[PDB]
């Protein structure tokens, strides 16, 4: 139900190994751990959650992508990048892709029945 | 070898049955049509070329935003989106990739071993 | 004006108007504390955040509400917010200008950084 | 000023500086005709290229040289342009601005129509 794919802009290729955490809004307004992992070689992070786990509700899929620079030996801009949204029930998947430049990132959701 | 991948802004989806057109430059500087086809459900394009039709040059790839627009009922702003590069070749796959937003449009390439 | 914010509507090309900016800095203690707010104008633009004195290094949170601003055009986004985090002036002062691109499934965002 | 142009630098978080632009617009055997080129600025921009009187109607190209940008900086880029192609002041005259986003392997660019 959940899938998270991340592209490099400056080098043309799937951003591989990098660090993604999803957490979800608690209702103190904290943010709890959901599921976490690295991307693969293709810059795709399957198997993060089952359809039992991800209920509605608020998310945040925070991407490291100082530490995807930093390892590329790319001077960054961004601590992170964090991509915070409402999960809302029909039959639903949601990719939330990302494309990253050493000081500006976009994102887009591609959420398919 | 080539590849085309379309994603939709503003429905957060791929961008389904879009036009693609993709040229060589020829050595008098005028574009010849060297393959093209409609996206599928997933927003991709494939089967557009084999190894051996697919040499080094520079190619354009025209994906005909104005018709997907207007097919949603969205007005559009650019005739069309043309994404012109160079091919050169070791082992190599080539994935254009354009996200798409009625008055903006980002592309970016995807280039694997 | 050391942070400048300017954002942009990418269905409609205009700027996008009225849109609220808030911005935190990490605290000591490690949580984001309240650092500066504001709306941009009918350009997109939202300058006097801050000034020179009060804009020290730190760890800043740029949080664009996004949400609203669709809300209010009558459209359901996706995303909650646009947040720019990002460490300032580690190297001495710099002006900064953080540009949004918006879409309601949606949004890329740049830093322009300079030196005075 | 009906026609400007910004560039931005997305690795170095900068105005995109002596970047070549042209401008061409359809004639009527279907043909891109010049229509005016210069280059951006110290601030990335790119103001002065046509007047009220010469920017009529029509389908405008604006060629952005980013191959030359990349190449002078000693960068191999992917494009060799971005290209925006639009019909222009179809419902009357209309101030845009063209936005560009550079990286080697990217660009992104947006549109803001404004209505004199
Ligand atoms: N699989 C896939 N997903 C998305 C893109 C993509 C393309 C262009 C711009 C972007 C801007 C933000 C996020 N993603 C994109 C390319 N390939
Ligand atoms: N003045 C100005 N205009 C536009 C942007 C801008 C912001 C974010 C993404 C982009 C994608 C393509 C083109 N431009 C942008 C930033 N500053
Ligand atoms: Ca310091
Ligand atoms: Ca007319």
């Amino acid at each position: 139900p959940l899938m998270v794919k991340v592209l490099d802009a400056v080098r043309g290729s799937p951003a591989i190994n990098v660090a993604v955490h999803v957490f979800r809004k608690a209702a103190d307004d904290t943010w709890e751990p959901f599921a976490s992992g690295k991307t693969s070689e293709s810059g795709e992070l399957h198997g993060l959650t089952t359809e039992e786990e991800f209920v509605e509700g608020i998310y945040k899929v925070e991407i490291d992508t100082k530490s995807y620079w930093k390892a590329l030996g790319i001077s960054p801009f961004h601590e992170h990048a964090e991509v915070v949204f409402t999960a809302n029930d029909g039959p639903r998947r949601y990719t939330i892709a990302a494309l990253l430049s050493p000081y500006s990132y976009s994102t887009t959701a591609v959420v398919t029945n």
